[PDB]
């Protein structure tokens, strides 16, 4: 036998759908037909993409009908891109016994969306506030942000961490007011501090959590 033949794809252009993030996962498989002798290196396919955008793709070969098995190199992420036009050429392991036509496969990808958790913006060393505060007064009018611009999903603001009960939140407007009697003078307060953490949840359409710390400067 001789490497008289080159490999030929059975589709020339494919398509597949994909998800943003669990991932490193099988997108689509490809078909081809070289005509020289089967168990031979004049029959084993070798691939490669022409251009690897963020270099987030890997493709292996398989001794089945030595189909082209493409996958995800490093998860995706997005709301950044939906389209992927890339091309893969196929060779044999051993060079050709004649000039031949190299034949590519052109392929299109689409990224499905998964919706992620929201986040308070910072982790706040905010309110240098005094001990004389009136039980029920504006301390920190805060806000959190959520990724997915599909944004027709709101959330609810919940508090959480805790030495004892002073502060209070409007859950549908994230407003931290100050209820209670405080006293810079004494117990939990360690260095001039009082640190508290709170939460926020992604609803509207699925699930979410947001852990944000909050240090507030008490006064004398
Ligand atoms: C698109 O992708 C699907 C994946 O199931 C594939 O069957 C199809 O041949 C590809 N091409 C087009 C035009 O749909
Ligand atoms: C490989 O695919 C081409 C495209 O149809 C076809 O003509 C050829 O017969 C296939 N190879 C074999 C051994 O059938
Ligand atoms: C498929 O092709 C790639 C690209 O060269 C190669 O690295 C990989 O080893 C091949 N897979 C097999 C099983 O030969
Ligand atoms: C694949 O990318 C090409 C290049 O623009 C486009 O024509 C095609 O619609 C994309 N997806 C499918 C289903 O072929
Ligand atoms: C304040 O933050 C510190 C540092 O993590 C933590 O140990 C403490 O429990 C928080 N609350 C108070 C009242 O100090
Ligand atoms: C949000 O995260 C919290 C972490 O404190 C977790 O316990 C909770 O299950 C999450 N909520 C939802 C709705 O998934
Ligand atoms: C946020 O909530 C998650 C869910 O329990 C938790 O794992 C994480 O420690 C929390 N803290 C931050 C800063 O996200
Ligand atoms: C892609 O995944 C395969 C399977 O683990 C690995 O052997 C290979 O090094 C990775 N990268 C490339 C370019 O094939
Ligand atoms: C097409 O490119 C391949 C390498 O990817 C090369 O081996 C082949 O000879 C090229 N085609 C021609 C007609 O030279
Ligand atoms: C695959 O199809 C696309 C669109 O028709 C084209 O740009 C690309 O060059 C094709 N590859 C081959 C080998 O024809
Ligand atoms: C693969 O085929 C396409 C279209 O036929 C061609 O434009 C491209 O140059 C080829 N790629 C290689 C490496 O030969
Ligand atoms: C809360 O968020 C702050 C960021 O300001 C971080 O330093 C701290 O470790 C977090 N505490 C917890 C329990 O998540
Ligand atoms: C209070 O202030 C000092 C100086 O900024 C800081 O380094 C320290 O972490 C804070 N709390 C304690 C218990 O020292
Ligand atoms: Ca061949
Ligand atoms: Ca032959
Ligand atoms: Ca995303
Ligand atoms: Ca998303
Ligand atoms: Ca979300
Ligand atoms: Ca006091």
């Amino acid at each position: 036998d001789a490497n008289d033949n080159a490999p030929i794809f059975d589709p020339k252009t494919y398509t597949a759908l994909v998800p943003e993030n669990e991932i490193g996962f099988e997108v689509q498989r490809l078909s081809v037909t070289d005509l020289d002798m089967p168990g031979t290196p004049a029959w084993q396919a070798v691939y490669k993409i022409r251009v690897n955008e963020g270099g987030f793709f890997n493709i292996t070969t398989d001794p089945e009908s030595n189909q082209g098995i493409l996958t995800t190199a490093k998860g995706l992420d997005f709301e950044l891109r939906k389209q992927y036009v890339l091309q893969i050429t196929v060779e044999n392991a051993e060079p050709f016994s004649v000039p031949l036509p190299t034949s590519t496969a052109t392929v299109t990808v689409t990224v499905e969306d998964v919706n992620e958790a929201p986040f308070f913006v910072p982790a706040v060393s905010r309110v240098d506030v005094s001990e004389d505060l009136s039980r029920g007064e504006k301390i920190i009018s805060l806000v959190a942000q959520d990724p997915d611009k599909q944004q027709i999903q709101k959330l609810s603001y919940f508090i959480g961490n805790d030495p004892a009960r002073w502060l209070t939140v409007n859950k549908d407007n994230g407003i931290v007011t100050g209820n209670g009697n405080l006293d810079r003078e004494s117990e939990y307060v360690k260095n001039n501090t009082y640190t508290v953490i709170m939460l926020v949840t992604d609803d509207g359409v699925s699930v979410g959590t947001g852990t944000g710390t909050l240090i507030l400067h008490v006064l004398d």
